[PDB]
């Protein structure tokens, strides 16, 4: 939904949005809500997140951020403000895969609510 | 094993835990292998896995799972996550107790790797 978010992006992941929305229950209305800041804790929301993130390899099975691949997904423009909230908000933490990217989502959104979205 | 598991369930399944461990002549290191994503079809692991479940009441002498009890014991986020993925996961299929076991762990583990644990 930011303005920045390579137009590529929106093919790349049409496959894997619509298995991952199908997985856990997701509505477009969850997804829209996030870049208007308005993220809770259901699993499907926050699962759709770690859904999505896996299908690239950005995360792990355990939810840990791969990021040097999560770099090489965002464009240039964001390498350096991404590079800091990473270091700020990583390694994940929490009970569950989809608690930590809750977890990683909220304190993305902290500083750089922006470099956080989802589609 | 995931950060989420119940404390209490280290103890109450000690017991079990030893007794399945020698019948099926399991290694700590074979279950810690599992929570690594690296779950392999060998008796003395997925005959283990079926060992413990009978503990619990969770698996008849076919491996046919109690879907109910599985999922009513699992705690309120795992249980809504892993409803959907039982429905796909159940009932149980394959040659063997064993390999209903490991079929039911893959599968489970395709859309929710951290639902599946293994102590
Ligand atoms: C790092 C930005 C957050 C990613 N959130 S997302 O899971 O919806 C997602 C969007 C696009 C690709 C992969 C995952
Ligand atoms: C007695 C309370 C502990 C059971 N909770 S459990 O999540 O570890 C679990 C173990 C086995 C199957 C399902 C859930
Ligand atoms: C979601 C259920 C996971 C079952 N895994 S387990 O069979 O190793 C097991 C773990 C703990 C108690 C009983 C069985």
């Amino acid at each position: 939904a930011p303005d920045w978010v390579p137009p590529e992006v929106f093919d790349l992941v049409a496959e894997d949005k619509a298995r991952c929305m199908s997985e856990h229950g997701t509505t477009q209305a969850q997804i829209d809500d996030v870049a208007k800041g308005n993220l809770v804790n259901e699993p499907s929301i926050t699962c759709y997140m770690y859904c999505l993130l896996e299908a690239f390899s950005l995360v792990d099975d355990e939810a840990n951020v791969d990021e040097d691949i999560m770099l090489g997904l965002l464009p240039d423009q964001l390498q350096e403000r991404a590079q800091s909230v990473m270091g700020k908000c990583l390694p994940t933490s929490g009970s569950d895969n989809c608690n930590k990217i809750y977890n990683l989502a909220k304190c993305v959104q902290e500083s750089a609510p922006d470099v956080w979205f989802v589609i």
